[PDB]
């Protein structure tokens, strides 16, 4: 039980929302099957915002557990470059009509498709908290990154579409910036995400535009060549073979792939970019990295708070999941305005 379950403040429109008075000017900005997102303005704070109904939240187990999940895992982040919940509401009046769920976040400027010193510092900051409560990210790509005006970045994740092979998003593939152990077989794969994120803001195209896995691997390898003795022990599942025959190409001048870079961006690109995952960069790395030495402050660069996930393991009911989350939306509090 919560204030807004007392205060008749919900309105309804379809676009079929119903959501208080203080949200104005809903806009549809993106739609799948777990959900959809609305740009609208508060006229509480005065600030525009993004709002995410979920779709049919407690109608699967799917569903059900991935809503509190994400729930969960919003009402923790704390940090500049991540998402942050700026409200969660329901137009429930008691559990019995609890059926959706709303999240309220800042609306950034736009996404994605010295800056890119700016830009690729922020993402890693970021990527260092979301790592240190152990969260993979997975789905890194320009679509998941929110920036404003002042080229002020923040990671998220839409998490509209059904992750399949051959996803896309607008005119991307999600292959375009998979890890390639991923693709074939830590948390670097997030790392490698980053770093062919990187390239096309300094090129202004796609690093690795495969039509398709073996396409996207030979692309991969023209860039940095084929793997090495250690790397190849190290891949566990025998069929290494493929790899393994394949002839040996040379890693190029990444210098002349990056035509005038920063010198320190395609050193930093190189050390992102490596095949073996055991070696790739991390978060933490590569923010002490010199090519960020006007942003660097290591105490300006923090780890979440410990985040209890152990509800990944249990078994439960939609209805648990259901009252579970019921429980996080009541309680909810807005940050510090
Ligand atoms: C912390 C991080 C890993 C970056 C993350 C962030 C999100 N969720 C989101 O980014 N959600 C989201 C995106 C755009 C606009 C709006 Cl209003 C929302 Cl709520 N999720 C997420 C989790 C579970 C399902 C779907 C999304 N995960």
């Amino acid at each position: 039980h919560h204030h807004s379950q007392e205060r008749p403040t919900f309105y309804r429109q379809e676009l079929i929302w119903e959501v208080p008075e203080r949200y104005q000017n809903l806009s549809p900005v993106g739609s799948g099957a777990y959900g959809s997102v609305c740009a609208a303005f508060d006229t509480k704070t005065g600030l525009r915002v993004a709002v995410k109904k979920l779709s049919r939240p407690f109608q699967s187990i799917i569903h059900a557990k991935r809503t509190y999940r994400e729930l969960r895992l919003l009402k923790h982040m704390k940090h500049e470059n991540v998402i942050g919940l700026l409200d969660v509401f329901t137009p429930a009046r008691s559990l019995e009509e609890f059926n959706d769920v709303y999240l309220v976040t800042h609306l950034m400027g736009a996404d994605l498709n010295d800056h890119v010193q700016f830009l690729i510092y922020q993402i890693l900051r970021g990527l260092k908290y979301i790592h240190s409560a152990d969260i993979i990210h997975r789905d890194l790509k320009p679509s998941n990154l929110a920036v404003n005006e002042d080229c002020e970045l923040k990671i998220l994740d839409f998490g509209l579409a059904r992750h399949t092979d051959d996803e896309m998003t607008g005119y991307v593939a999600t292959r375009w910036y998979r890890a390639p152990e991923i693709m074939l077989n830590n948390q670097t794969v997030d790392i490698w995400s980053v770093g062919c994120i990187m390239a096309e803001l300094l090129t202004g195209r796609t690093l690795f535009p495969g039509t398709d896995h073996i396409d996207q691997l030979k692309l991969i390898l023209r860039l940095v060549g084929t793997p090495g003795a250690e790397l190849l022990k190290k891949i566990s599942s025998e069929s290494r073979n493929y790899i393994q025959s394949l002839t040996q190409m040379p890693k190029m001048n990444f210098a002349n792939v990056f035509i005038g870079a920063n010198p320190l961006a395609v050193d930093l690109l190189e050390k992102m970019l490596v095949l073996d995952s055991d070696k790739r960069i991390t978060a933490a790395q590569a923010l002490a990295h010199a090519y960020f030495a006007q942003y660097h402050d290591p105490d300006d660069e923090p780890v979440a708070d410990p985040y209890d996930q152990s509800f990944e393991s249990r078994d439960l009911l939609i209805d648990e999941w259901k009252s579970l989350t019921y429980d996080e939306v009541i309680s909810f509090v807005p940050p510090p305005l």
